[PDB]
Formats: C-alpha cells, sequence, structure tokens
DNA sequence: CGCGAATTGCG
DNA sequence: CGCGAATTGCG
C-alpha cells in the first residue's frame, strides 16, 4: 500500500503557530535527504507547503520521478493552486516564513514538474 | 457514471432551520416513489438523513438491490456511521423531526442492508428532479 | 519562583488508560496530606483533574490560601474550565471514574474558591514532590 | 497512551 | 444557515 520508492516530508511545529521545522526523507530507509533549520514563527500548513516545494526542487535537480508524501491536504491544494492561503499575520516576527513562502510560490509559478504529490494515509499506516 | 436503475432522494427546506420535506424518485424517470409531508421545523441535514433511511426502508420492503443517490455527503456519512449528528435544539417545536431522526437511527442500529449509497454529482449531472 | 508553602499533587498509574491514583503532599515537607485509593480504570488526566479538585476542596475546607502545584497543563486548564475534556469511553468498566469526574465538575460549578492553581516547572525545579516512585 | 489551541466545502 | 477533518512534549 505504501509506495516505498518515494520521498516523505515530515514537518513539526511547537504550537500552531510556533517554531516550525521539517526534513525530507527517503520513505523506505528514513535517510534524511534535506532539512530546514527551525523557523521561529510559522504554521504547519506553511511548513508543509514549503516542505513540499523544497522536495519538488530536490527531485527536479536530481531528475527523479519519485512521488512526494505529504500529510497536509491543505498544503497539497495550495501547491496545486500555486498559491498559499495562510492567514498568518505578516510582520517582522513572521518575516522569514513569509519570505520563504513567497520564494516557494515564485518557484511554483515559474517551473513545471513531473512529481506526483500524495497524501500520507496516517490512519492506515502511522506517522513517518 | 449514472446508474439509471436507482433511487434518488431530494429534500426541500424553507430556510435552515425550517420546514423540511423530501421525496424519493426513480432516477431514470422522475416518478415519485415515496414522500414525506412538510415537517414544521428541522434542518437540511436531518432531512437528507431521513430521506436516505426512508429509501433504505423502501427498497428493503421491495427486495430491491437498486442503489440510492443522495446529494448530501454529510447525510451519507451520518447513515454509514449509523448516527446522525445534528446540533438542533430538542424542544417542543423540534420534537417531531427529532422523533423521526431517533427512529431512523434505531432502524439503522437494528438492520442490515445491501443498498449502495451513492453521491449525486450535481455539477457533473445537474439537479435531482421529479416529474 | 517556588512558593514553598503550597500544596502539590501528582498521579500514579499502572497503564494509561489503566489503574490510577493520586496524592497531595505539602510542598515544603513532603507530608502526605491526602490520598486516593487506586481506581480500577481511568486516565492520568482524569486522575490529575480529580487530584486538583480534591486539593481545592481540602484547602477550602481549611480556609487556606496556599496555592496548588500540578505539572499537568491539561488538568489545570480543565479545572479552570470546569470541564474535563477526556476521551475515555463511558461504559460500565469506566463508570466509577466518570462519576467522580462528573461530580468534581459539579462541585466546581457550585462553589467559589480562591486557590491559585500553579504549573509545576519540572524542567526547572526538578520533580514535583507528590511524585510516585 | 492521553491530551491543547490554532489552522484551513458544500447544499 | 448546518455541519464538513485533519494537522502539529510530557506525565
Ligand atoms: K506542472
Ligand atoms: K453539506
Ligand atoms: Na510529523
Amino acid at each position: 500500500e505504501i509506495i516505498w520508492e518515494s520521498l516523505s516530508v515530515d514537518v513539526g511545529s511547537q504550537g500552531n503557530p510556533g517554531i516550525v521545522e521539517y526534513k525530507g526523507v527517503d520513505t523506505k530507509t528514513g535517510e534524511v535527504l534535506f532539512e530546514r533549520e527551525p523557523i521561529p514563527i510559522g504554521t504547519n500548513n506553511m511548513g508543509e507547503f514549503l516542505a513540499i516545494v523544497h522536495g519538488l526542487r530536490y527531485l527536479k535537480e536530481r531528475n527523479s520521478r519519485k512521488p512526494i508524501y505529504s500529510n497536509s491536504q491543505t498544503a497539497i491544494k495550495w501547491v496545486k493552486d500555486k498559491k498559499a492561503k495562510s492567514t498568518l499575520v505578516r510582520n517582522e516576527e513572521t518575516a522569514l516564513i513569509w519570505k520563504l513562502v513567497d520564494e516557494a510560490e515564485e518557484w511554483l509559478n515559474t517551473h513545471t514538474y513531473e512529481t506526483p504529490i500524495l497524501k500520507w494515509q496516517t490512519d492506515k499506516w502511522g506517522e513517518i
């Protein structure tokens, strides 16, 4: 049922909003493929969005067709629409997450990609 | 993928909450197969709940294996969960609809059925209609 | 940052959900001021909730403005909310714990109390004094 | 295992 | 309007 030849995105937040970080891993080995240092203020929908697009770029650079597993349906929609819809206030305290979200959107509106973007069935399989 | 040999339920609501009614119709042809008269006050989700269960009862009486189309994904969920989840106040005004819902639930918890409960896809197919 | 003349509660459980108990001790002396016999089936959070409410009634019974320390942020919020937002099924095996909990909410709804309810900071101050073994 | 507070589509 | 669901350290 799980597609093991794939890349999984694992985003954590210390509160929503709160410190947000993420890693992209090989789904089968759990090897860390890329990561993002903690961002002091973010939401988990923003972290998933960024994590997905980071993975899209990682896979594009390496000419991989492996799919991406996310477990935020909202961030998958945001990626598909090439537009994030966060309600998070934008100021100096949130400048970094918003700047990264801007950059991710920009990348999405200037590129094409092959990667399938799948929802992790947390109900059937557990956490990643 | 319309299955024409099926039943479709359609509920009307004079405001929500408000007066609720519903009918069961032949999907292929529009013929009204069963009806419930207006209920003085209920919700749209309670009526879709009752309409599905009513058709379940109707098809079960007739030994039909035909599916039922509903336009309400909430009501489909409720039936499959064998539990409505309305937040309508129980008072004197709402006693009727609430009686009917409890009786729908009780039927669901003491019965099994063959009938596939399918989602009507309005924007793919248009409205549910009775002729 | 530590009110030493205060009361501290904690829960002990074999499993979660499982057997649960609690006690209240004096924060300065570790003197055990009250105890709850092990309850066949509950959750830790239900136990913490009951332990705080027991402590509240204990101090109220004695006209004491000593604070209460718990290290369960959940149970604290539950008490301040006069509502135990537990997810334990209500059945016959869990009837006892649900009845003491329903009654603890009822007690909160119908009384006034002035005890400050404080979070114990385990990361900073070490173990809460009502810690079980 | 249990639990908080906040994020985000019809009919 | 009524109801839609899933996500994210410590005791
Ligand atoms: K594309
Ligand atoms: K609906
Ligand atoms: Na995670």
